[PDB]
């Protein structure tokens, strides 16, 4: 099975009638490049109009495609092909920035304080364990994050694809940065089966340790914010291990077996990940900041206390790559796969209607 990102979209209802005009969505890169005219013959494809896309350099880092579908490429075309074929209405602002602590916090500050290209909407699907990160990167992401939040501009990032443990070796289960930060928005993954804009079935996305996995869990550095308190976020699964902050908070169609259908270095391939929640979410953020005629902004508080069934609730899967333990296992209602579960479009922009 393969979608577009059309698909997609009807699947989680989606507000029609928004293309995102008047906002601007920034995407984080670490990486690779995009040719602006291989994304014009994707849209095309789509019948959907290319959206402008302009690219900015960060700490002498720019777009440099670096041919292979496999790297850093795969992640700027599949970024901007997901929330592009959804927002088409919108501004692209493409930052590019060096693959290390200090240019990933360089290009989301940049991003965010953009004076001339304002974004309203951060879409990152960059990032490694919270504890791989300095500490005083940690510290100057989340004060950037904070002020991100009070620009009005959302940041979605996503959780991982590398399940529970999210790549990291050591027998413990981890959870990535900057999906940690209790000022981001998770983006959590499923396996969606729809079909007529119903939703089939949906559920953990888990190909074992070979296909990848959502990454998700519970922060052993943020603690429990506020508005999680009802969540019912357990302790780190970890020996010893507290209250933190519960990853992630919305999940969305990440399966590759039920990837996305995307043009990547001029191929066609189908494509998955966490790595296209974020974007994709970012395209229904700006869908709703059209329609409300004000950014959103940050919306984690709000999203924990609006009615469940706002969202489609996945309840079924772990994330669990390294082991046969099924940690963490979905569940009714908030869970360390899929947080609140996949967000039911014409419902959340109802919901923040005034
Ligand atoms: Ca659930």
């Amino acid at each position: 099975t393969a979608y577009t990102p059309l698909d997609v979209a009807q699947a989680y209802q989606f507000p029609e009638g928004l293309d995102g005009q008047g906002q601007c969505i920034a995407i984080i890169e670490l990486g690779g490049g995009y040719d602006e005219a291989s994304l014009a013959q994707y849209f095309a494809s789509l019948g959907v109009p290319a959206p402008q896309v302009v690219s900015v350099s960060v700490d002498g880092a720019s777009n440099q495609p670096t041919g292979d579908p496999s790297g850093p490429d795969g992640e700027v075309e599949l970024d901007i092909e997901v929330a592009g074929a959804l927002a088409p209405g919108a501004k692209f602002a493409v930052y590019f920035a060096p693959n290390t602590d200090a240019g990933f916090l360089d290009a989301i500050t940049t991003a965010i304080h953009d004076p001339t290209l304002k974004p309203s909407v951060v879409s990152i699907s960059w990032g490694g364990p919270e504890d791989s990160w300095t500490s005083a990167a940690i510290a100057a992401m989340n004060r950037a994050f904070l002020d991100a939040a009070a620009l009005g501009v959302t940041v979605l990032a996503a959780a991982g694809n590398s399940g529970s443990t999210d790549g990291e070796q050591d027998g413990l289960y981890h959870v990535d940065f900057p999906a940690a930060s209790p000022y981001v928005l998770a983006c959590g993954g499923t396996r969606l089966v729809a079909s007529g804009g119903r939703i089939a079935q949906e559920t953990v996305w888990n190909d074992g340790p070979d296909g990848g996995a959502t990454g998700g869990g519970v922060s052993r550095i943020f603690p429990l914010p506020a508005w999680q308190e009802h969540a019912n976020v357990p302790p780190s699964a970890n020996p010893g291990a507290s209250s933190g902050r519960g990853v992630p908070d919305l999940a969305g169609n990440a399966d590759p077996a039920t990837g996305y259908e995307v043009v990547i270095d001029g191929e066609a391939t189908v494509i998955g990940g966490t790595s296209a929640v974020a974007p994709l979410f970012a395209a229904l953020v700006a869908r709703i900041n059209q329609k409300l005629g004000k950014a959103v902004g940050y919306l984690n508080p709000t999203l924990y206390q609006l009615p469940a069934d706002v969202f489609h609730d996945i309840t079924e899967g772990n994330n669990d790559i390294a082991n046969r333990a099924q940690i963490y296992q979905a569940g009714p209602g908030w869970d360390p796969c899929t947080g609140l579960g996949s967000p039911i479009g014409v419902r959340l922009l109802q919901a923040l209607l005034p």
